[PDB]
């Protein structure tokens, strides 16, 4: 199903999963979201802490449970908030619950409670116990994080409206973004206890490595994700999203799937390679705090990979399937003989 994925990267879990989906679980039974036993199914089956714990193998368990607390809420709003209720006033739904989470992030008791809501005060409690650990560049860098994220939702919405497909130019750049790589990067160097230093996560090369590595990841992500998008799309009778990376170079090269996916993959190489390259030029100056960013992006990369090949998430989606969607992958031990940028303009600069 998945052609070889080049990803020389060890990959390793954390030690105590179990305990962080006890607590994560708790924690989120414990404001109103009501959540149905199917619910809570669904969120096992989302596994985030085999996500985070695989990001930060060796983090300790207290304060890596803020990181995996937030993919639990935001696997929530992922699947109850976005492209769903009314699709009359679905944008501006959207906006007014985005920038109300924000809000939060940046003040806690904001009290943006609107009717019926039920997304806010867990926000509120993470943005609570993100204070007592965090500097407040670090915050900044969350709500920023999140605004990033939640414009490219607001982007994606208007595609899946229309179901129309991004061209790859513009979806290059914006996967990243509709992923929440940054967002869900940004609690990692809260759970170290360093601030990483503005100057360095600002300069030309740590933002090609950041965005190289959140790009590989969404791309992956929509590699151990078509399969469920191909099984929704047939049950819906419809089309595939246009909203991936499989059906992007699809659309544009009019190839068949496997040819496809060839092409998405060997993207993937690409990126990979690139990101590997790159990182071996900016370690030697870098600073603690910014080694141990380049070490979670290098854990997430192939944690990405293992955690969403074997998540029920993307396996058995409805929750009620064991095993209706399977996704095989390889790894390819050579590097991509083709190490010059792609043709795509909108992320060239990252071979700079």
């Amino acid at each position: 199903e998945i052609p070889p994925r080049y990803c020389p990267l060890p990959t390793a879990r954390h030690p105590d999963e179990t305990v962080l989906a006890r607590r994560t679980a708790d924690w989120i039974d414990g404001f109103d979201l009501e959540l149905t036993p199917q619910q809570r199914a669904r969120m096992r089956g989302n596994d985030a802490p085999g996500f985070y714990g695989r990001i930060m193998p060796h983090s300790p368990t207290d304060r890596l449970q803020l990181a995996v607390d937030w993919c639990t809420v935001m696997f929530h709003f992922d699947d109850v908030h976005c492209d769903e209720g009314p699709a009359t006033g679905r944008a501006a739904r959207f906006a007014d619950l985005a920038t109300r989470i924000v809000r939060v992030l940046e003040a806690p008791d904001a009290r943006l409670e609107g009717p019926g809501d039920t997304m806010l005060a867990p926000v509120r409690d993470l943005a609570l116990r993100a204070r007592r650990w965090a500097t407040p560049a670090q915050m900044r860098r969350c709500a920023e994080a999140h605004r990033a994220w939640f414009l490219a939702v607001a982007w994606e919405l208007g595609h899946r409206a229309a179901r129309s497909t991004p061209a790859l130019n513009d979806y290059a750049h914006m996967r990243q973004h509709t992923a929440a790589g940054a967002a869900t990067l940004a609690w990692a160097e809260i759970v170290d206890g360093a601030e990483i230093p503005d100057r360095e996560l600002s300069s030309p090369e740590v933002r090609a490595l950041t965005e190289l590595a959140f790009t590989t990841a969404a791309f992956d992500d929509d590699l151990f994700s078509y399969g469920k998008e191909l099984w929704v799309a047939r049950a819906e009778g419809t089309a595939p999203s246009g909203l991936g990376l499989v059906e992007i170079l699809r659309r544009e090269n009019r190839c068949g799937r496997p040819e496809a996916l060839r092409a998405a993959v060997c993207l993937c190489n690409r990126l990979t390679h690139r990101f590997i390259a790159l990182r071996e030029r900016v370690l030697p100056d870098a600073s603690a705090p910014l080694r141990a960013y380049l070490d979670h992006l290098c854990h997430l990369l192939p944690g990405n990979l293992e955690w969403g090949l074997t998540a029920d998430r993307y396996r058995n989606p409805d929750g009620r399937t064991p095993g209706a969607v399977t996704t095989t992958a390889s790894r390819d031990t050579d590097p991509p003989a083709d190490t010059s940028p792609p043709a795509i303009p909108s992320i060239a600069w990252w071979w700079d």
